[PDB]
């Protein structure tokens, strides 16, 4: 949950590979005296790992370690679709910034449920006669609530990333 | 227009048949002496006619002189859709009881705009938000107009039969 497999630089040709499962926080000393050393500093080959984001294989701890506050920070329903609000966003800091502006339908799970959540709850348009509110269409809102704005459609409910 | 080729009961076998042509209103002896007889008082063999109703190849003279008042009483619109009216009522003098319950649409040719004309003139059902206008579905509203009342369609516009 949330952890990596960091070693080695050393043996390039990984006979008998080392250094298994770290969660974090990670110490520098702690994982080197867990997993050696080939004589000299250099460590941190991330192998494998198991986050809800993507890491590249040379990046630093340090980086590591910076970026967990940050996802640590989040509610779980945010934490639990991270990879879908980077399909839109581009960086863990960048989420950060906006991280108030995301609304959060766990009520609403399609477009026809979304649109009339702001016609039927809010009276966004104005106010629904009851004559009139049969008869008033749907789809055709939630496509242009689609066409208009950003949302994003996951297991949960429905995130919309509101300017 | 409007008219009768109205002789005659004798001569069954018609050689050289006459009685030619008589518009409204009728007199009994002018026909009588423009088709003669068979020496005695049997006649109106309605054989052709063109009226906008339809009438039987046996009815008395004075009750087409009878159907051609409420005939001429109603006007022009009313006049080119009889047959269009007769499919709903049954007779004329029902037509002329109720000649006022007809609301015509000029302006309206299918339901579609039935359902425009109910809604933004009207405001049958309410306020319109300008917002709404747009997505407001006019085609199950005008479903439920026709299988809740009763709407004839024509070529000049459409007959409302109200109750």
């Amino acid at each position: 949950d949330m952890q990596v497999y960091i070693a080695n630089l050393g043996k390039y040709n990984e006979g008998e590979l080392v250094g298994a499962w770290f969660t974090f926080p990670i110490d520098f000393e702690e994982v080197k005296e867990k997993i050696g050393l080939n004589d000299e500093y250099e460590e941190y080959a991330i192998h494998d790992y198991e986050l809800p984001f993507t890491v590249d294989e040379y990046t630093s701890i340090g980086e590591l370690n910076r970026l967990w506050e940050m996802v640590s920070e989040l509610p779980e329903e945010l934490q639990s679709e991270l990879s879908a609000l980077l399909t839109h966003f581009s960086s863990i800091e960048e989420l950060s910034e906006h991280q108030e502006d995301i609304i959060i339908h766990s009520d609403c799970d399609d477009m026809y449920d979304v649109a009339r959540y702001y016609i039927e709850e809010t009276g966004a348009l104005g106010e629904v006669p009851a004559s009139l509110q049969n008869y008033i269409d749907y789809q055709a809102y939630g496509r242009d609530l689609d066409l208009s704005g950003t949302f994003i459609s996951t297991n949960h409910g429905i995130f919309e990333i509101v300017y």
